[PDB]
């Protein structure tokens, strides 16, 4: 549900290793970097 991960900078393609269909809401998000488009946001923490 959710939320996704979806963030102003996240694109929400190519999860955590790229070998899902995607994310869409973090429990992949391959980027990781805090900021842009990565995983922002996540939550509670980004970047991480
Ligand atoms: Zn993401």
């Amino acid at each position: 549900r959710e939320s996704k991960c979806p963030t102003p900078g996240c694109d929400g393609t190519g999860h955590v290793t790229g070998l899902y269909p995607h994310h869409r809401s973090l429990s992949g998000c391959p980027h990781k970097d805090r900021v842009p488009p990565e995983i922002l946001a996540m939550h509670e923490n980004v970047l991480k």
